[PDB]
C-alpha cells in the first residue's frame, strides 16, 4: 500500500532506542521496515515509506535524518 520503498539515514547523534523508535514509529504508523543499516557510522535503513512519514521525519531532518532519499514518488523509469 505503501508509496514504495525508501532509504533514510540518521546523522551519528541519534541514539540507538530512537532509531528502533523512529522506524517502530513508522511501523505502527504505516510506513514499514524490510531491510536496515548497521554499520560503523552509518545508522540508516530501508524499506516502506510514504509521503505522510517522510514529512514527519522530514522536517525534523537534519537533527534526526542526515540523508533522506524517497523512491515512491517516482513514477516513470
Amino acid at each position: 500500500g505503501s508509496a514504495g520503498k525508501f532509504i533514510v539515514i540518521f546523522k551519528n547523534d541519534v541514539s540507538e532506542d530512537k532509531i528502533r523508535e523512529t522506524k517502530d514509529e513508522v511501523i505502527a504508523e504505516g510506513g514499514t521496515i524490510t531491510n536496515e543499516y548497521n554499520m560503523p557510522g552509518m545508522k540508516g535503513f530501508a524499506g516502506e515509506l510514504t509521503p505522510q512519514s517522510l514529512t514527519k521525519f522530514q522536517g525534523l531532518q537534519g537533527d534526526l535524518i542526515d540523508s533522506i532519499e524517497e523512491d515512491g514518488i517516482v513514477t516513470t523509469q
